[PDB]
């Protein structure tokens, strides 16, 4: 058989590879004839930025990786990395669902050897910290926050009064524990599954970010595949969408209560002062970057049909 190599860097409890045990069960269903879907959990193909360049090449066919870290392949990713971008949980969903919105994103790196061919959701990004809580963006000065490698999320530290340090995902737990970086940021997963919560106990509802995880594919690889067979993974692709949403909802709500029973305090605080803060961000990436506009005026109508 033809070997498919899809890797991802979550537990194997995670939404995530439910998410793809769904895709490798449908499309090896259909055509298991043919292709052995191989799906590498928790990092063995790499931190995420490993794959995406094994992706690249096409060492391996298929990754998911944080749209955090797709704007250094190509600067029109960046719209998503936006902080307070979207107005809720619906418009988001809605935009990521919109393919005259997606397409024109997921395909800008075909070039360099990959495009996206669909999302997953991450939920929403919020500080985390060991040692004081957030109650604002000024709590963050000369604290050392763990960031994805993302120039966006750098900048937004800066302009926090804070400093980033960016550093892939496994790192973490570990940097967290030794002291080399004082809290992070991330979704409520990061502190059950990945056991940030052990060490943080202050998870603050800032959630300045809601960055999808992009599925991208080997450009070469996927363009090669027959017509009958690119429509069996197009449509499994479809059901990795739906089986991680679906299992998202459970897992973040498990993780609440989970985190909640570790000891972990969440806090609500009050978002304006950090959308103030970060606001020059925005204007500076949308000043930069012309391709952008059309793609923010298009999630502000979905901001207006579904708000807060
Ligand atoms: O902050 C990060 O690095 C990680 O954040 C979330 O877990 C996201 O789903 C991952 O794709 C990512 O790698
Ligand atoms: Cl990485």
């Amino acid at each position: 058989k033809t070997i498919i190599r899809v890797g991802h860097n979550q537990s194997q409890n995670h939404p995530t590879h439910l998410g793809l045990l769904a895709f490798e069960e449908y499309v090896e269903d259909k055509l298991g004839d043919k292709y052995d879907i191989q799906v590498y959990p928790s990092e063995l193909l790499g931190s995420q930025i490993d794959m995406v360049q094994l992706t690249q090449t096409g060492a391996i066919n298929i990754c998911v990786a944080s749209n955090a870290i797709l704007e250094t392949f190509n600067d029109v990713w960046e719209i998503f990395n936006l902080p307070y971008l979207f107005a809720s949980s619906e418009a988001y969903h809605h935009v990521m669902d919109d393919p005259e919105i997606v397409k024109p994103i997921f395909e800008s790196t075909r070039e360099g050897g990959f495009e996206g061919v669909t999302w997953l959701d991450a939920g929403s990004r919020s500080f985390y910290t060991k040692d004081k809580p957030v109650n604002s963006p000024e709590d963050l000065s000369g604290l050392k926050i763990r960031v994805q490698q993302s120039p966006t999320n750098v900048r937004m530290m800066d302009l926090l009064g804070s400093s980033a340090s960016p550093m892939g995902f496994g790192e973490v737990y570990t940097a967290l524990q030794s002291g080399i970086i004082d809290g992070a940021e991330n979704n409520e997963m990061s502190l059950t599954d990945n056991g940030h919560g052990e060490v943080c106990k202050y998870y603050s509802y800032d959630m300045h970010q809601m960055v999808p995880d992009i599925v991208i594919a080997n450009y070469s690889w996927l363009e090669g595949l027959p017509e009958e067979d690119r429509k069996v993974f197009d449509e499994g692709f479809k059901v990795l969408n739906e089986v991680q949403r679906k299992e998202w909802k459970v897992a973040v709500d498990k993780a609440k209560e989970k985190a909640s029973e570790m000891g972990v305090e969440f806090i609500y605080p009050d978002q304006k002062p950090f959308v103030d803060a970060v606001a020059p961000l925005t204007k500076e990436v949308l000043e930069r970057n012309d391709k952008l506009a059309p793609f923010y005026d298009a999630i502000q109508k979905y901001n207006e049909e579904y708000p807060a």
